[PDB]
């Protein structure tokens, strides 16, 4: 899927609270080019919830999460 | 849908060519907060195809398009 002139799945603001990996289901790091890099924890509802790339606990949940 | 810490449907680069309103089906202006405002013509395939907000012909297709 060559990205040229289309949409770009990214995040805007990061959640102000370490989403418990238990309530989260996964995480999707932004495409990597939208002035807002991060990791979108796709929780139970799986709403693409952002969580900030450098929020420390964020990476603690990324690795703790298993690529399903 | 209160947008706080989640994804943000936006566009990255604008298509370098006035998408013929005939091949387009609609257009979705970015959420309005991602350093990349524009109008993403959702054409036949409806891939969210950006087209730049100030590309002139872009607005000529936005109004020419009927909100279906």
């Amino acid at each position: 899927s060559p990205y040229s002139s289309d949409t770009t799945p990214c995040c805007f603001a990061y959640i102000a609270r370490p989403l418990p990996r238990a309530h989260i289901k996964e995480y999707f790091y932004t495409s990597g080019k939208c002035s807002n890099p991060a990791v979108v924890f796709v929780t139970r509802k799986n709403r693409q919830v952002c969580a900030n790339p450098e929020k420390k606990w964020v990476r603690e949940y990324i690795n703790s999460l298993e690529m399903s």
